[PDB]
């Protein structure tokens, strides 16, 4: 089983069944694909959506003429198939005049070029349906310590941002921004490296409401940390407008793997805490298929993405719904966890002879937490193994 239909909201950017296989160490190894033929592949696996930068769509440099010759053919291929455009974003980073930045150049004439070619961008994507406006400053770092001073161009990354949105605010726009945090590659060091960075700089924006994280699996993976905690903490602060989905083994290039590559448990845990918390947006897949493959293999490699994520939602709910698994929660006081340490006050607190002065530490201290038997089950459900 494990088929996908449009209402599970997998979605695919352009770029990414799109890659040609160029590395750094080698040249593309498959042809370019016409995003018409990708938009009518993707529906015929039942994917919800797609997403674009605008070179993806419209190759840089185009005429006002040759630009809507391409917005049409796209729109008439999503008006055929019902495809939507959940999220756009813009390229920021291939083309050289990026190759200090673009909203945190150092030469300030590149930094208004890059404001005006995303608000560009901004227009296309409100008018293809786009709830969403992703930002990755792939360019915005630095590989020496004197390049770039961090505060000044924190200062002009603030000011970008607030510049946007005073934009979408002026046009009575209903789109929201997500920052894709990434830690390095291709500059040595990119500011706002984690979720983390991302979340603590969108509350000194003028606006913070029209702010939140687009995490990706790869990238916070890429720094050692742990994803669902990442997004777990992305949850509880409001901002998880959307997420891309893909895998990443351990710390090294961004790999850009399938779903369900990489760190399969990470993985489990990820999708068991989005369905459990009841995330609605779209299960974006950024991804590569490998540059051994052909076309056969690109096809293979985007439904795998949408198989795994199927698989591990199955037996997430499994592990949830199985009473033995909660009685394991409640025997690892998991419930407890939920309760307020100290409702009834502050000063009930100091008083409190039992939080103590008369608190039985080593009786405290002797009990196990039962997180093996726990972590065991979990591994069981993971495995299809309970049996
Ligand atoms: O910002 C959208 C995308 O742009 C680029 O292709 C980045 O490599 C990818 O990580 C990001 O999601
Ligand atoms: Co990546
Ligand atoms: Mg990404």
């Amino acid at each position: 089983n494990y088929q996908p239909t449009p209402e599970d909201r997998f979605t695919f950017g352009l770029w990414t069944v799109g890659w040609q296989g160029r590395d750094p160490f080698g040249d593309a190894t498959r042809r370019a694909l016409d995003p018409v033929e990708s938009v009518r592949r993707l529906a015929e696996l039942g994917a919800h959506g797609v997403t674009f930068h605008d070179d993806d769509l419209i190759p840089f440099g185009s005429s006002d003429s040759e630009r809507e010759e391409h917005v049409k053919r796209f729109r008439q291929a999503l008006d055929d198939t019902g495809m939507k455009v959940p999220m756009a974003t813009t390229n920021l980073f291939t083309h050289p005049v990026f190759k200090d930045g673009g909203f945190t150049a150092n030469d300030r004439d590149v930094r208004r070029y890059a404001l005006r070619k995303t608000i560009r961008n901004i227009d296309l994507a409100v008018e293809l349906g786009a709830e969403t406006y992703v930002a990755w400053g792939g360019r915005e770092g630095a590989e020496s310590g004197g390049a770039k001073d961090v505060r000044d161009a924190l200062d002009r990354m603030k000011e970008a941002f607030d510049l946007l949105g005073e934009y979408v605010t002026s046009q009575g726009y209903d789109i929201r921004f997500a920052i894709e945090p990434k830690p390095n590659e291709p500059r040595g060091d990119i500011l706002l490296p984690t979720v983390g960075h991302a979340l603590a700089f969108i509350e000194r924006l003028e606006r913070p409401e029209l702010y939140g994280v687009n995490p990706e699996v790869g990238h916070e993976q890429m720094a050692g940390l742990n994803f669902p905690h990442g997004i777990a903490q992305a949850l509880w602060a409001g901002k998880l407008f959307h997420i891309d989905l893909n895998g990443q083994n351990g710390i090294k290039y961004d790999q850009d793997l399938r779903f369900g590559a990489g760190d399969l448990r990470a993985a489990f845990w990820l999708v068991d805490l989005l369905e459990s918390a009841g995330y609605s947006g779209p299960r974006h897949f950024d991804f590569k298929p490998p540059r051994t493959e052909d076309f056969d293999g690109v096809w293979a490699s985007a439904a795998g993405c949408m198989r795994n994520y199927l698989i591990l939602k199955e037996r997430a709910a499994a592990f949830r719904a199985d009473p033995e698994v909660q009685e394991a929660l409640r025997a690892s006081r998991l419930d407890e966890l939920a309760r307020p340490t100290a409702a009834d006050g502050l000063q009930a607190l100091l008083d409190d002879r039992s939080a103590f002065e008369e608190f039985d530490v080593d009786a405290a201290a002797a009990r196990g937490m039962a997180f093996e038997r726990l972590d065991q089950l979990a591994m069981d459900h993971l495995l299809g193994a309970r049996g």
